[PDB]
DNA sequence: ATTCGCAGTTCGCG
DNA sequence: CGCGAACTGCGA
């Protein structure tokens, strides 16, 4: 199968390299015949002779147009003629494309910012990660000597650990009495030993945790300091470092550097993304943290080095375990989008859709629109109305059914053919008209995006049912991941429509989807109220909670099923209302905030403090305890005692500090903040010292007993010391626990002073 | 560098 | 003092 592609230059000419793994054998294929190109729209065909002679210069070398040819393509449905301009080397394109655009007779240029290697995959119809080839993977991690006021990588690497199917080992240059530790003489020897391991194991995938922004950078500075050729690549090359906006990314030629950090960041939602928290949430098993201070202290005193080595070992071990858990899913996502695992695992929603569309556009001879320039970008800051949210009838309800649409937004796009190439298209014999916004969509032919979206949803269903019949457990897992990958991509189309940087951006399409959605959800609600006598307790966008307050559980279920039969006969196209679940009880606090419990006793919570990371565990824990007492036991006076118990424990300082940590994300550069909240205050004190802060950093702090604002009393939890610090019991009672619980017990008539 | 709608806290202004 | 901007993270 295909892992990746790139190009090298030989005698001034680009040579594509295709990196493959066939039958457990690494292979490189070379292609010297692929020509870089982009398109130009001319107002006059005669102008082509002027464009041929346009020249530029890269670095002394003179850039010219190799050859041209007129081609006929489609642009948003309508037919168009443009000139395909070829060049000798892909680096000629960025050097001359501006000179060609600025030419008077050139209306516009297209597809001029597509990387050569990616252009090759699309044009040749090649799909990475296709097949059942098993990749050999290796995880690794490092431990370092940290001192507070030093430069990056001023301290040596203390240990390098790695892990695969054979287990986990640690390389270090001090004597450690553990069976999985290999001892060498120096840091230099340790690094060289690691090179040999990678060379001999020859893994297809190198797995790290935050290796893009720490590990490889640290190794690089150290190899420079020690004079080592850090040749990790299968071609003898050193890791290549690239700039991805305000962050970094690292390739290793011939293999795939799989950094788990950006992947897990997108896949699951956690309060913090430390390696310990991630592992404990995914595998449900604890992992002890050993801090930089303890590591430094252990290395200098020579004392607890076993503890450090074990931590180093577990880092590599869990990294390998997590890599095994997340990689196959990302691999199937890569195959779907049609780009390398390296790019896909580091790409967000916007880029993934765009690359998929770019490939499909080529297959359909569809000329792709350009990225918006700064002027057009500012013109796309106009917003639109979103989903409908009913104000809930607040309180505790009995025997509730939840009904919702199966894929509401994708169903709308397919059913009503919503697409920029069908928008207000004149000359058609059939149209659908969006409510409120009034946009018309041609129904005569499948639109580009609804066509692709329809194939995706259809393919997904064919995979779901083939899974049930697939005996081979490995094939079933593969199909499961592809099916999940399709769901992710299919649900990304709507948001992409309203994404201002998108090539196929269309605000009219985006607001038409939401307008139609508001219509269908509101029609369905008044339908079940008027014709079946249900009370609709609450509704958000694509579903609602309903019940008959004076009815039996089986009575509610029966009537709900009858309603479903009724409205589904009225719904057009692919729209379908479904029976999502029945709930014994439910408590609806506000819009976006509620909790329900099924007949098994399982509680599901939305929006409440319990779900959020910017609330201490102590507040979330008793809110969950209160909610359980109400939903499962129906015991309101028990919920009260629990709060009295918790506030008393807090006031007497019997609560562990670990359950008092508050987590809050830094979203921008610290200088760009206008209002300084507690987490920003803590961040600025950190940045004042050694530690640098990036947008995406989660600040974990605790509030201390003292004077001043909350931000003046807040410190990072790592630095909390019982001998130096005392947490603010009053704060965690009056600002954390009580507000979170009072908002629930308010409905029963309890004040804050009813619980102290 | 996917969308909009919404509850809630901290802090500073008048 | 009330009040609103700034800010975060959630639901769909
Ligand atoms: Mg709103």
């Amino acid at each position: 199968m295909i892992l990746d592609t790139d190009y090298i230059t030989e005698d001034g000419k680009p040579v594509i390299r295709i990196f493959k793994k066939e039958n457990g054998e690494f292979k490189i294929e070379y292609d010297r015949t692929f020509e870089p190109y982009f398109y130009a729209l001319l107002k006059d065909d005669s102008a082509i002779e002027e464009v041929k002679k346009i020249t530029a210069e890269r670095h002394g070398t003179v850039v010219t147009v190799k050859r041209v040819e007129k081609v006929q393509k489609k642009f948003l449905g309508r037919p168009v003629e443009v000139w395909k301009l070829y060049f000798t080397h892909p680096q000629d394109v960025p050097a001359i494309r501006d000179k060609i655009r600025e030419h008077p007779a050139v209306i516009d240029i297209y597809e001029y910012d597509i990387p050569f290697a990616k252009r090759y995959l699309i044009d040749k119809g090649l799909v990475p990660m296709e097949g059942d080839e098993e990749l050999k993977m290796l995880a690794f991690a490092i431990a370092t000597l940290y001192h507070e006021g030093e430069e990056f990588a001023e301290g040596p690497i203390l240990m390098i650990s790695y892990a695969d199917e054979e287990g986990a080992r640690v390389i270090t240059w001090k004597n450690v009495d553990l069976p999985y530790v290999d001892v060498v003489s120096t840091e230099r020897e340790m690094i060289k030993r690691f090179l040999r391991v990678v060379k001999e194991k020859d893994p297809d995938v190198l797995i790290t945790y935050n290796g893009d922004n720490f590990d490889f950078a640290y190794l690089k500075k150290r190899c420079e300091k020690l004079g080592i050729n850090f040749a990790l690549g299968r071609d003898g090359s050193e890791p290549k470092i690239q700039r991805m906006g305000d962050r970094f990314a690292v390739e290793v030629k011939g293999r795939i550097h799989f950094d788990l950090y950006p992947v897990i960041r997108r896949t699951i939602n956690l309060p913090t993304y430390t390696l310990e928290a991630v592992y404990e949430a995914v595998f449900g098993q604890p992992k002890e943290k050993v801090y930089a201070e303890e590591i430094t202290t252990a290395w200098e005193t020579g004392e607890n080095l076993e503890r450090v080595a074990r931590y180093s070992m577990e880092d590599a071990k869990v990294t390998y375990e997590l890599g095994k858990e997340f990689l196959p899913m990302e691999a199937q996502l890569s195959r779907l989008i049609g780009q390398s695992l390296w790019d896909v695992s580091r790409s967000s929603t916007g880029n993934l859709v765009e690359w998929f569309l770019l490939r499909k556009a080529y297959e359909r001879n569809e000329l792709a629109p350009n990225k918006p320039d700064e002027k057009e970008l500012a013109r796309r800051r106009q917003s639109y109305e979103g989903g409908y949210v009913k104000e809930p009838e607040r309180g505790l309800w009995e025997n509730i059914v939840y009904l919702d649409f199966r894929s509401l937004y994708p169903s709308i796009i397919i059913t009503h053919n919503v697409s920029p190439d069908t928008l207000n298209r004149e000359g058609c014999k059939e149209y659908d008209v969006a409510p409120q916004v009034g946009h018309r969509f041609c129904k005569d032919f499948p639109g580009f995006i609804p066509s692709l979206l329809g194939d995706l949803l259809e393919e997904r269903q064919k995979i779901k049912k083939k899974m049930k019949a697939t005996i081979d457990p490995i094939e079933r897992k593969l199909l499961d991941y592809r099916q999940r990958a399709i769901k992710i991509l299919a649900n990304s189309y709507y948001g992409y429509y309203g994404y201002a940087r998108a090539r196929w951006y269309c605000k009219e399409c985006a607001e038409s989807v939401t307008a139609w959605g508001r219509e269908y959800i509101t029609m369905t609600i008044k339908e079940i109220e008027e014709k079946y006598g249900f009370k609709v307790i609450y509704s958000d966008t694509d579903g609602f909670f309903a019940t008959i307050p004076g009815a039996d559980a089986e009575t509610v279920k029966k009537k709900a099923m009858e309603f479903l039969k009724y409205i589904n006969a009225k719904l057009p196209g692919a729209l379908e209302l479904e029976y999502e679940g029945f709930y014994k009880r439910g408590f609806f606090v506000t819009k976006k905030k509620y909790a329900v419990i099924d007949e098994e006793g399982k509680i599901t919570t939305r929006g409440l403090e319990i779900v959020r990371r910017d609330w201490s565990e102590i507040a979330k824990e008793t809110q969950a305890r209160v909610l359980e007492a109400l939903l499962k036991d129906g015991d309101v006076e028990k919920a009260v005692r629990i709060v009295k118990e918790v506030t008393e424990k807090l006031s007497k300082y019997e609560v562990p500090p670990e359950k008092l940590v508050i987590h809050e994300q830094i979203t921008r550069d610290l200088k760009d903040y206008k209002a300084t909240g507690p987490h920003v205050a803590v961040a600025k004190r950190l940045a004042a010292r050694g530690v640098k802060i990036r947008p995406g950093t989660v600040i974990s702090y605790i509030v201390l007993k003292g004077s001043g604002r909350i931000g003046d009393r807040a410190i990072p939890f790592d630095e909390f010391d019982p001998t130096k610090h005392k947490y603010d019991a009053e704060y965690y009672i009056e600002n954390q626990v009580l507000p979170a619980v009072e908002r629930i017990l308010r409905a029963f008539g309890y004040r804050k002073e009813d619980l102290r």
